[PDB]
């Protein structure tokens, strides 16, 4: 049908996206540098190491959440 | 940048959603079944005359938005 | 839980708009303008006919659902 | 015009729902349980003591960002 045919086809892209390892690292180097909005160089070296550490694992966790797009446009009823 | 491939993907099957003779037949039929909430006899119809008359209008001037992505996907965060 | 409590209180809010009668005017008058898309002395007049009386009770219908949001939400899922 | 009207009302009220104390204090609880994500003792709390000092930096410019739909939907080719 053609809703879950499109729906299908944006979560594709959206996956496509989150895999592009330019854009991997774009959302890394910018949350790498929202911790320099605080001066602490303790804190600011802290959270870089924290979003260092997370944002990967979060990016396998939407990126196993966008497979399967069949599942995913399913749980938004555009699907059967 | 690549993310301005999505907006023209989406503005592209979003306009072949509005462009697909059978979705506008869907849509129809919707608007359609809201003027049978009142009962009354000649609304029901004056709403059928208007929706069978205005809604390809205002499909087709929708279409006639989403059809070039730049004026719509030009000067946002996902083109520039 | 975060994902329902947003949906709760974004349709709580969007609804309390709607029920804010400025919002009703704001889109009245779209509609009614959207009549003189087609000149039909007739039918431009029961446009606004058609307008001017779907419109209230769609509103209040839509005003009415999202009075309660749990049964919003639900419609979406996110709250189980 | 709708269009503007829409952008200025979305932006508005989403301004609203950031600035609600209780969603406030959601999104940290959604991201202090992100934090345990990691299993460790260590790593975890260092970064639940990151996102309890950076969410509100994060707020601020999303709320700053939002001061003024009528400039920002502007430079979205959606106001003039």
């Amino acid at each position: 049908s053609l809703p879950c045919d499109i729906c299908k086809t944006v979560v594709t892209e959206a996956g496509n996206l989150l895999k592009d390892n330019a854009t991997q690292e774009e959302i890394l180097h910018y949350l790498e540098k929202t911790c320099e909005w605080i001066h602490d160089s303790s804190l600011s070296a802290s959270c870089k190491e924290v979003v260092d550490s997370y944002l990967p694992v979060i990016l396998d966790m939407i990126k196993g959440e966008m497979s399967n797009p069949g599942e995913v446009c399913s749980a938004l009823n555009l699907c059967q």
